[PDB]
């Protein structure tokens, strides 16, 4: 339950998780947008493309290929999701489309249907350059 930290705000694990707890399991089906599939490098369903690098994280579920599709969440499709968790610890308006609050460059990226919560991401190179796993 460390503070994971992606170079800028803090990241309870706990809200990381929590946060995301109530967010729907479903790729990119909320008022707002978030949370969403992460391709996480790939295309689709098929390993990333001859010239790419995905987030390692430590697990060999996040790690494996998805199985995303045109539809989301179809049958046991084990895409991995990102989503917006704030410190704060407020329930991101992630369900309501207007209004919509500013998102953050730190997101919980969890494999489906279990929530095989790998960490957050964000880019902590500068303000908004490669995409790696934060720090915890």
């Amino acid at each position: 339950a460390v503070t994971w930290t992606c170079g800028g705000l803090l990241y309870n694990q706990n809200k990381a998780e929590s946060n995301s707890h109530h967010a729907p399991l479903s790729d990119g089906k909320t008022g707002s947008s978030y949370p969403h599939w992460f391709t996480n490098g790939y295309d689709g369903d098929g390993k990333l493309p001859k010239g790419r690098t995905p987030i390692k994280f430590g697990k060999s579920d996040c790690d494996r290929p998805p199985k995303h599709s045109k539809d989301g969440n179809g049958k046991t499709d084990h895409y991995l999701l990102e989503f917006p968790t704030f410190p704060d610890g407020h329930d991101y308006k992630f369900d309501s489309k207007k209004p919509k609050e500013n998102p953050g460059p730190a997101r919980v990226i969890y494999t489906y249907p279990n929530k095989v919560f790998c960490g957050i991401i964000a880019h902590t190179k500068e303000n908004q350059g490669e995409l790696k796993l934060c720090s915890h």
